[PDB]
């Protein structure tokens, strides 16, 4: 089983400030991370450390950012695609880091609002019944749409993770098999009748539903100095939990999402702070 | 006679987001423009292109904005100090919202707040009694301090425009020739002894104080476009005039400046909005 994952890869930067801005003021902050990151990029990325066959279709620019991004990349047991790069700024994240809450994230898409959808699926030409397309929110409904009917026509497994959000996703979920959402999503989309749904609470467990039966898989304790990837740690690894043991999403599958999670956000940065590939290997066991 | 302009240089990026995002959300962005800011590079590039034999002592950083800022800077007849770099430097996030009003800024310094002395003073080793040290606000109390006193330690012209302002900016005025403050700046830290003292009170006008003489000029009526760096322009054309004309700034040197911030703020942006040279030749005439 192969997982096809369209989405982006940026170059997040980290800023540390006492707390969001209001519109008219000015504050002060500090620079305090460079990594590569990116919804796509960070979930495909951590697939493919786990042993799942996985690819990953998305922009780059040429951008020094975007030879950065291409460089890492290839230090990684995952395929990139395409091989050429775009005439754009690679996409990139401002990661507002307040000294209270949790963090605020603006992404922008310059990079993948150029790869059209016909330069896209010719790189799931080779895709078979059975295998995954993974996407996040980094498309608009309509290309998010059109790529979820293709992998259905190609008798493919979807899974969708709705961030960012877009309100308009909410009519799309006859097409997925297995969602996985925020507290803030799942009622801002409201999933239904999807094979497997996942809701995620961060710090405060996780849900699994499924049947009419629901599970709550509590969070491994962890000491959060970033926060950063999280999410997608938690999403690549119960994911491939499943894949490898070759079952649906299960409660051991959380157990292991939940433990690769809390490794991440003890570690500063984005693909940076990820659970090495022999981690996530003794952790799967 | 040549200006030696102590201070920082900024990498200025407008971001066009749908509105602020509150904690926890993740939002999409538009990366519109960016621009060389920091009041220190912006009146040490205009007095270069005045024609004022003039050196920028800055720090950049070892970042994409550090080598964007090496870059931009090679097409002003300016010069920068020091020659390579040091690691991530100042530059300012302005978040351009949607219906909702004014831009909320976020600002970082680091490269400023550790470009030590020791950095910056041998680079002022060509310096001579007549030449000037230009230093606005973008440095700590005894950082700036010590600054003056090694000018005033050489015959050096020292012009003071304490932006950001300080309170204890407050105890240097003794140390200072030519003091450049605008309302809110004259008043609280109250300058006093002040050979030459410059109120700037931008559309309305500015006041030059001093041996008794009490002299107003109204400004260049019209209304901004972009008001970004019309108290630099305006700072750095008046000493450029009275430089020209080997006098100490007079009335006509305030016209001359007002002239010159009434273009800048007719276009958007800095360094492609300021006057150019010919322009400022012409004024200057």
């Amino acid at each position: 089983l192969r997982v096809y994952v369209t989405g982006n890869i940026t170059v997040d930067e980290t800023w540390s400030i006492p707390d969001i801005p209001k519109k008219g003021a000015s504050i002060h902050g500090v620079k305090v991370s460079q990594d590569i990151g990116g919804k796509g990029a960070n979930q495909a990325i951590i697939l493919s450390r786990c042993g799942i066959e996985t690819r990953l279709i998305a922009a780059t620019g040429n951008d020094s950012n975007g030879a950065w991004i291409r460089q890492q990349i290839k230090n990684e047991p995952l395929m990139l695609l395409p091989d050429g790069h775009f005439n754009q700024h690679s996409d990139t994240s401002i990661i507002l880091n307040s000294a209270d809450g949790d963090n605020a994230i603006i992404t922008t898409t310059a990079a993948a609002d150029t790869f059209s959808l016909d330069e896209m699926i010719p790189h799931m030409a080779d895709a078979v019944a059975g295998d995954i397309l993974l996407q996040q929110g980094n498309f608009s409904l309509d290309k998010t749409r059109a790529l979820f009917q293709y992998a259905r026509s190609r008798g493919m497994t979807t899974v969708f993770n709705p961030s960012p959000v877009n309100p308009d996703f909410c009519h799309l979920w006859p097409l997925i098999d297995i969602a996985v959402v925020n507290e803030s999503e799942a009622e801002l989309l409201q999933p239904y009748g999807v094979k497997t749904l996942v809701i995620t609470q961060g710090a405060a467990g996780a849900w699994l539903v499924q049947e009419g039966q629901r599970q709550f898989c509590p969070a491994v304790p962890a000491e959060a100095l970033d926060t950063t990837g999280a999410g997608d740690t938690f999403l690549a690894v119960m994911l491939a939990s499943a894949l490898l043991r070759g079952v649906a999403p299960d409660a051991l599958a959380l157990a292991h999402a939940s433990r690769a999670a809390a490794i991440t956000v003890s570690r500063r940065g984005t693909l940076s702070a990820f659970p090495g590939s022999r981690e996530l290997a003794a952790l799967l066991t």
